[PDB]
């Protein structure tokens, strides 16, 4: 469910600003280093999924990246939140693909 950083947005590129409450906070800016947030200018625009998660029914990781396959892909579920391979679910079904974050859609079971 916690997502990482996706490294390619124009959020994620851009440098800390070191001026904003999240910066000054920073050890690297001489600040406490209590709060552990990023600079305001750099929230990422679509989070990913970290490269641990595994699939529900077989218990293995994302497939994607070596197969170039959707169905290879892992899909989190943003209704029952099981992530699973396309390919692993045994029913009929294209789901609803969530636009807003990558890896994300409503299930065929809950779509
Ligand atoms: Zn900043
Ligand atoms: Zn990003
Ligand atoms: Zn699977
Ligand atoms: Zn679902």
């Amino acid at each position: 469910m916690r997502r990482v950083r996706c490294r390619k947005c124009k959020a994620c590129v851009q440098g800390e600003c070191g001026v904003c409450h999240y910066c000054r906070d920073m050890k690297k800016f001489g600040g406490p280093g209590r709060m552990k947030q990023s600079c305001v200018l750099r929230q990422c625009l679509a989070p990913r999924l970290p490269h641990s998660v595994t699939c529900s029914l077989c218990g293995e990781v994302d497939q994607n990246e070596e197969t170039q396959d959707f169905e290879k892909k892992l899909m989190e579920c943003c209704i029952c939140n099981e992530i699973v391979h396309p390919g692993c679910l045994q029913m009929d079904g294209e789901g609803l693909l969530n636009e807003e974050l990558p890896n994300c859609w409503e299930c065929p079971k809950c779509y």
